[PDB]
């Protein structure tokens, strides 16, 4: 996960999600 709490962040998370 990591950073994927935020949508805005989950959804550009090429390496975490």
């Amino acid at each position: 996960g990591g950073c994927c709490s935020h949508p805005a962040c989950a959804a550009n998370n090429q390496d975490y999600c």
